[PDB]
């Protein structure tokens, strides 16, 4: 016997690129959990329904879980734009859903179901343009991109206005894409003639390292900021040498200090031979999460006796009471499941000469 728990993350479409290394720390938090006894003992499964790439896919996985599959609750998806169409089913359905990398503004509001563990754009986006500024405190002029198709890339985009126009900038355009597109040169030269400081990209990983390589083709020597979307190293083979310099704020560090983090990332380095990204913090965290609550439920009423809408409603009820300690730092949620979370960082792309090769590299 096993208590299942359902994971519905991107893990086909371009959306995997983000949605593969959430894989990657699901995995290795199912084996942390259950080296330690699952739940009182009973171990956890966790069962992976792909979501592909848009809202049905997401939609069809949802109700895989929820229905066949039977899960006390979700871990996903990866995406807000697929957060917002397909979390209302779980919300009617009564299932919990903790969101593990869906950081628009308005996803802990779909319902008393839905919680997130991954910080939202409002307090994450803004420090790497802090960063920014630190690193050439001479920017006036800034151009914004973004993907207009992507709700999260829409959010993104206005935090990073705001702070733009709050830093005291000049916002010289703002130009949208698609992240179906492959080819910016119109945006990119439009932009490129306004001569601006700074440029900052909202997108997902193809796109948004496609069109940082295209910036620096078209001769933009500026600086750069990529949002959440292109936070991860599978940019490093779209952009190569030209990722060089790109600065991406952070919700995880690989250095902080708790001892859960130091097991999480030596769990990951010993198997991938590089620091745990982010996304990989951020699924590990959201399975955390339920099974420390599913341990707290069980201790006061135990869950093999439950039925599974009443687990279900439960479970809801506990981890929205829980703190914990994870790889993200020290984490609780509000009343509406937001995440409680303190510390932020910002990361730059550091890429060895041949573009072969390259690591996001911590700013003090
Ligand atoms: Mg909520």
């Amino acid at each position: 016997n096993t208590i299942p728990i359902g994971i519905a993350l991107a893990q086909t479409s371009n959306v995997a690129l983000l949605g593969q290394e959430q894989v990657a720390g699901a995995k290795i938090a199912e084996k942390y959990f259950n080296d330690k006894g699952g739940v009182n003992g009973t171990p956890i499964k966790l069962i992976f329904q792909d979501t592909a790439g848009d809202e049905a896919g997401t939609i069809n996985a949802f109700q895989t879980l929820i229905n066949k599959d039977k899960v006390v609750g979700i871990v996903g998806p990866t995406l807000s734009q697929q957060a917002f169409s397909a979390n209302p089913i779980a919300e009617r359905a009564k299932v919990p859903v903790v969101g593990p990398s869906n950081t628009a503004k308005g996803i802990p509001e779909i319902g008393d179901y839905v919680a997130r563990v991954s910080a939202p754009v409002s307090v994450v986006a803004p420090n790497s343009v802090k960063a920014a500024l630190k690193q050439n405190p001479n920017i006036k002029k800034v151009a914004v991109f973004f993907a207009q198709n992507d709700a999260f890339s829409k959010s993104e985009t206005e935090i990073f206005q705001q702070t733009v126009k709050d830093q005291g900038l000049e916002l010289v355009t703002v130009q949208k894409f698609q992240t179906t597109d492959t080819d910016f040169q119109s945006q990119a030269t439009n932009a490129i003639n306004l001569k601006p400081d700074l440029v900052i990209i909202s997108g997902l990983a193809a796109d948004g390292g496609n069109l940082v390589r295209q910036l620096r083709e078209l001769g933009y020597q500026g600086a750069i900021i990529g949002g959440d979307g292109l936070n991860t190293s599978n940019v490093f083979a779209v952009c190569k040498a030209l990722c060089d310099g790109v600065l991406i704020a952070q919700a995880y560090s690989p250095e902080y200090t708790g001892e859960i983090n130091k097991a999480f990332r030596q769990a990951y380095v010993d198997q991938y031979k590089k620091e745990p990204p982010q996304f990989s913090a951020q699924a590990f965290a959201a399975v955390q999460v339920y099974v420390e609550s599913l341990k707290a439920l069980d201790t006061k009423n135990k869950v093999s006796k439950i039925q599974l809408p009443e687990l279900r409603t439960e479970l809801n009820k506990q981890l929205l009471t829980g703190k914990y300690n994870t790889p993200l730092g020290e984490i609780s949620f509000t009343p509406i499941g937001e995440v409680v979370q303190k510390d932020f960082y910002v990361a730059q792309i550091k890429m060895e000469k041949d573009g072969s090769q390259g690591k996001f590299t911590f700013l003090k």
